[PDB]
DNA sequence: AAAAAGACTTAGAAAAATTT
DNA sequence: AAAAATCAAGTCTTTT
């Protein structure tokens, strides 16, 4: 069970379209042309993105172009048969203009929008489960618009339908009143799932994958999972000698499936690697996790820049993000990495006869609730803790101390190999590293929180901002 | 077994909020 | 005052 009683006021649904002006105008080989307001809105998804990378690659455009032609009527078929021939530019200026148009609002006009948003907020953006008000998420549904998938996704471009209230699946207390639809509609479902922590829920059409509605970081159901996790890899700071000393021995295992395990088990340990789950043969990107690294994605060198036993991992991974790294390993386990390539071509799995499921069910014979990415959180907390008391001086100051923060903080956003547009800490900050670890260090020091976790990481980690002094020790 | 379906974490980018 | 700086894609759990 996640919660006895659950109210809400349900998903606020996108923006109608609104038509194009008679003034703006659509060219085609030259010719105007009044779109059908279907036709014209796609249409207008591509326009305001004329100004983007996305509308320069060839898969977004044949993608673009192929979902536009499914919503023309039979005549815009026969005519608009070359994206090279469309003239998107006047359409893409007047929605520039809107965007300059609103930079250059009145402070009257803002504030009055401002307001517009602080009653859709108040409205929609909380519920009642069990006995308080908690703070939703996203409360409004994904508007219609060409699909931007990361990477050399073979789906980017595609039209993403507008999501009607018979797509939607309402979940509430039994008790609860439910939310009633837009006059005129009716909800797909209504259910009373008290296993779930979703207020929401449609299937999204270009995948064919459910999206839903949750709550709030600061959420009881979301902070009690967030404590959960960091213990979880607190238990794993226990046992790691154990499961480190146990799989350095597998590699020695007179049983490939065995040691193509425990150097992926050694991998996803030392460099911090995902577990890499396998992805749709020509539907996703190609991106890869450990599990899923390719013959291709490593090169060995027996000796390299003076270093002995090199591994050398190019490859994209979550994101498209590129992960390089020249890794000396331990001898043993260098020479598996060879064992493994061999008689394989390129695009061969360098652990064939191992995966997630065969990997993580291993781990959680080793301790409950162990997994890959465990080993992620744990390492890059015990790293943080580590550093927060390695770098901090002694009778330095707050600036400098929080300097020293940072430098610690930076150490570990590097092992997660954590790349905003380079090194970003942001996440690290708030999804890998025990905030009573911080929290701690700030009280020791007379650091103020607020110096390091914002109002909202506050409202995040206010858990561990209350629970955890100066004698925490993750 | 292994895919599909389902539920939720994680991630970067894009939108929105001190100095001249 | 005006302008310049500072909301897809994994993992893991369940269900032909």
């Amino acid at each position: 069970i996640k919660w006895k009683f659950l109210e809400h006021k349900g998903p606020v649904f996108a923006p109608p379209y609104e038509p194009l002006p008679e003034n703006v105008k659509f060219y085609y080989d030259g010719k105007v042309m009044k779109l059908s307001p279907k036709a014209e809105e796609v249409a207008t998804f591509f326009a305001k993105m004329l100004d983007h990378e996305y509308t320069t690659k060839e898969i977004f455009r044949k993608n673009f172009f192929k979902d536009w032609r499914k919503e023309m009527t039979n005549e815009e078929k026969n005519i608009i048969t070359n994206l090279s021939k469309c003239d998107f530019t006047q359409m893409s200026q007047y929605f520039k203009a809107q965007t300059e148009a609103r930079k250059q609002m009145s402070k009257e006009e803002k504030l009055k929008i401002k307001e517009e948003n602080e009653k859709l907020l108040k409205e929609y953006g909380f519920c009642i489960m069990d006995n308080h008000k908690e703070r939703i998420a996203n409360f409004k549904i994904e508007p219609p618009g060409l699909f931007r998938g990361r990477g050399n996704h073979p789906k980017m471009g595609m039209l993403k339908r507008r999501i009607m209230p018979e797509d939607i699946i309402i979940n509430c207390s039994k008790d609860a009143k439910v939310p009633s639809p837009p006059p005129g509609h009716k909800w797909k479902e209504v259910r009373h799932d008290n296993k779930v922590t979703w207020l929401v829920s449609w299937t999204e059409n270009i995948q064919g994958s459910i999206k839903y509605i949750m709550l709030n970081p600061s959420s009881r159901i979301k902070g009690e999972k967030d404590w959960q996790k960091y213990e979880t890899a607190r238990r794993l700071k226990k046992c790691v000698d154990k499961i480190r000393n146990q799989y350095r021995e597998d590699w020695k295992s007179k049983e490939m499936k065995v040691r193509q395990r425990a150097v992926a088990l050694y991998f996803i340990d030392k460099l911090a690697l995902r577990a890499g789950n396998e992805k749709e043969e020509g539907e996703t990107a190609d991106t890869v996790g450990c599990c899923s690294l390719r013959v291709e994605h490593i090169n060995l060198h027996p000796e390299l820049d003076g270093q002995e036993y090199v591994v050398e991992f190019d490859f994209l991974g979550k994101d498209s993000i590129r992960y390089y790294n020249k890794v000396p390993v331990e001898k043993r386990v260098f020479k598996n990495l060879q064992l493994f390539m061999e008689n394989k071509q390129p695009e061969d799995d360098l652990f064939d006869r191992l995966n997630t499921g065969i990997l993580n069910k291993h781990l959680q014979d080793l301790m409950e609730g162990l997994t890959a990415k465990v080993f992620r959180t744990y390492n890059a907390s015990i790293t943080l803790q580590q550093q927060l008391k390695e770098l901090t001086a002694p009778d330095e100051n707050i600036p400098a101390k929080i300097l020293s923060y940072n430098r610690a903080n930076r150490a570990v956003a590097i092992l997660c190999n954590h790349q905003r547009a380079q090194i970003a800490l942001g996440t690290s900050k708030l999804n890998f590293l025990d905030p009573r670890i911080t929290v701690a260090w700030c009280k020791k020091w007379g650091v103020p929180i607020e110096k390091i976790y914002n109002k909202t990481q506050r409202e995040k980690f206010a858990w561990a901002i209350d629970m955890a002094d100066e004698d925490y020790e993750f």
